[PDB]
DNA sequence: GCGCTGAGGAGGTTTCTCTGTAAAGCGCA
DNA sequence: GCGCTTTACAGAGAAACCTCCTCAGCGCGC
């Protein structure tokens, strides 16, 4: 779909993608991947689908299901992937990943002792108030949300029926990421860092509910894989909770 | 024959997802 | 000292992330 469903794409392969150099005997591995959970096996098709490229794999870990898409095609990289990183650029420090591969890529570095040595900075690229005002900023965030939100709905006590329904969303060296998200979204709860410096954003409230509810109707593109499943289901559940619907125009079709 | 390729395959570590627990603010009594 | 509701804090481990190898096969020219 759309122009920035490719702003979607970077969001998604920003959450849960990777770029990578890798070793290969005397020579090098450039890729792009992607790996899900086998309950995202069709999201994986939808991609390559967008994208027209990549080589998709299935594995078992020995009881976990996993799928990934993997662009290994330097003419491919070159032709295809790097001008959607270019015309849509990543927010976080995972930028640091596609300029050192962008780099390595166009200078033809093909052997491991050519390669630059690389240790990705945990220093932001970007501000609160420069991510926010971007143009494809809500396009990638439906793609980050894919990747990296969450819906769910639990019992506050285990004695009580008092049901919560949160979401929430976190990235490593990622405060200014995240405070962006929140500032965005109108969401006014702390973020919380953790003992490895990773950022957390979690609300329940009746009105962030509706904040990003509202964002997701409104938003340039929709939710494609496993998490827009998470979504509706949360959804179900929400209708079924009087604080939030007695309160909240919630559903549709998606 | 030779330099170099990527698909197909797989070993290794950890960031997110998902679900809380404990504590409390609001308002009413 | 109580319904209802929200939030600061945080742990477990599945779902992400990161890394390397083998081997047909390609596109040249000795
Ligand atoms: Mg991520
Ligand atoms: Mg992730
Ligand atoms: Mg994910």
């Amino acid at each position: 779909g759309s122009d920035l469903t490719y702003a979607y794409l970077v969001g998604l392969f920003e959450g849960d993608g990777y770029f990578s150099i890798t070793k290969k005997g005397k020579y090098l591995t450039y890729e792009l991947g992607i790996e899900l959970s086998i309950k995202d096996v069709q999201l994986i098709y939808k991609i390559k689908k967008i994208l027209g490229i990549g080589i998709v794999s299935f594995r078992k870990r020995n009881e976990i299901e996993m799928v990934a898409l993997r662009i290994r095609d330097k003419n491919h990289l070159k032709s295809f992937i790097l001008p959607i990183f270019e015309k849509y650029p990543m927010f976080s420090n995972k930028q640091y990943d596609y300029l050192r591969f962008r780099n390595a890529l166009l200078s033809g570095i093909i052997s491991l002792e050519d390669l630059p040595d690389y240790t990705r900075s945990d220093e932001p690229l970007n501000s609160i108030e420069s991510i926010i005002n971007t143009s494809y900023f809500s396009a990638w965030l439906v793609g980050f949300i894919e990747a990296e939100g969450c819906f769910s709905v639990y019992k506050l006590n285990k004695d009580d029926d008092y049901l919560i329904a949160s979401f929430d969303i976190a990235q490593r060296d990622g405060d200014i990421l995240i405070s962006a998200i929140r500032k965005y979204l109108s969401f006014t709860t702390k973020v919380y860092l953790d003992k490895t410096n990773c950022s957390k954003l979690k609300v329940t409230s009746v009105r962030s509910v509706e904040n990003i509810i509202k964002f997701l109707q409104n938003a340039p593109v929709k939710l494609l894989g496993n998490k827009k499943l998470q979504y509706l289901l949360w959804l179900k559940q929400l209708r079924k909770i009087s604080r939030y619907s007695e309160k909240i125009k919630i559903p549709s079709n998606y």
